[PDB]
């Protein structure tokens, strides 16, 4: 199997070499990355310009950083391969991706959505932290991270996506513990509520901040595990937009068992650190 | 009823300022949109940092500019009205909008994407163009775009969106003539092929060109009536991405009538046009 890795913080994330690390036991990896983050890169297909692609050394591997958006990534990825790749892995995102607000406007989701788009598997990982060291010294935290990592990613490899879901998103709470598991849920409409700070620069002119405040989450929702249950949140999205398209068809029994397939490696993983610190 | 106009190819864009006076005789009319273009102009929320809003005189009428994204448009107006708009207008993009590959990267869909996250009714605008100079001497194009947009808007300001749909984004084709009618389509799943093109610039450093190529659509896409048919396509799009909702209701009489009522309004048109 081939397998495209990517994100959109910046080739040089802590958090790709983790997804990088985690897929290498799948297949061939190969990683190519947006050189800035993507508070520097839009979203979206870039038709205004020519991208550049170069090699970068993340210290143990390589990878190839480019010029353009995350949206961009599949497209100059396949043709720097040759042909299409049969998975793409978006993420270790640095930061929660959770509800259509946040997801519509994520660059961790937006390469998900071309590949999928493209007809390839594809599947973004996400984490609720502020920081990596607190993840990076937990050595447990980043087993159990690359358990879930590994099993959605191979359950897809092995049984394709489940009919009806183009991109599957995978949100990691903020403490990554031996008992936690995971669950399969809706994303949120909102995450952030739309109250706005309005403040004045040191020159007396006005600047405003959005989205401070978090709305409350409710059960069921991915804001609601991640934030308030401390699980990981598995939720399944389609790229079909097209509202005459009304009565849809998922199977939602594969979900399950992929679900499934990732709890009990998390038990067969907590069973194993034991007996080893026992 | 409140409007709010906006794009997301600049505050300076023609295509803002036809959008603002098709608009005006529907209502009260606010026009609030990113300086620069999107293509300096991420999309997405903006977190990274605070946003600045400015009066600009457009000349003909002001214009509040923002330094930030599409996304953040309805965000900061809603703000600055102290109340939710009754609908969000967004466009007379440059440039087609069909196909998901490109709604799901547009700032023109974005803008209307974050109007109906909210709760509020929206639609965008997006003309096959190379440019604006055709068009804006062409009076008879001018007014037919005007009646579409304006039969689109007040038939969801006097009976709502269609349950069910979150944006209707309306593409006009290139050429925009008496006989030109509107068709409910889909949109297709993608507008570019994936081929890459490969240069090499004077340095001998390569560079690539992306998405040069147009795929061939198929019929009863929003691609194919804009491209091949030079129909204009009206298109219902619903933001609900959670794979697990598979029975979903859509008010699909309504959309008909809809579209009926723009293919009314510009039959009367041709008529009068015709210095009946």
């Amino acid at each position: 199997m081939k397998i495209l890795v990517t994100n959109d913080d910046g080739v040089h994330s802590p958090g790709l070499r983790l997804l990088y690390q985690f897929a290498l036991s799948l297949g061939d990896v190969d990683v190519v990355a947006p050189e800035s983050p993507k508070s520097a890169t839009g979203l979206g297909i870039t038709l205004h310009k020519p991208l550049r692609m170069y090699e970068v050394d993340l210290c143990g591997f390589r990878a190839i950083a480019t010029s353009g958006t995350p949206s961009d990534t599949v497209y100059l990825a396949t043709f720097g391969l040759g042909r299409k790749y049969d998975i793409v892995l978006s993420g270790i995102n640095l930061g929660d991706n959770t509800s259509l607000q946040v997801i519509l406007s994520s660059g961790t989701l937006g390469a998900a959505f071309q590949a999928a788009l493209l007809g390839i598997p594809a599947l973004a990982y996400s984490a609720y932290l502020e920081n990596w060291n607190e993840l990076l010294n937990n050595k447990e935290a980043v087993e159990i991270m690359g358990a879930v990592v590994s099993s959605t990613a191979s359950y897809v490899l092995k049984n394709g996506m489940p009919q009806g879901v183009d991109v599957i998103s995978v949100n990691f709470p903020r403490r990554l513990g031996r008992g936690v598991r995971a669950k399969l849920v809706k994303a949120a409409k909102l995450r952030y509520a739309q109250q706005v700070v309005e403040r004045v620069d040191p020159r007396g002119v006005r600047y405003y901040w959005l989205y401070g405040r978090d709305l409350a989450p409710e059960p069921e929702t991915d804001v609601y595990v991640v934030l308030k249950e401390g699980g990981i949140a598995i939720t399944p999205l389609t790229l079909n937009l097209n509202a005459v398209d009304a009565h849809r068809e998922v199977d939602m029994d594969s979900l399950n068992r992929m679900v499934e397939y990732i709890n009990a490696s998390l038990s067969k993983l907590a069973a194993a650190l034991e007996h080893h610190h026992h």
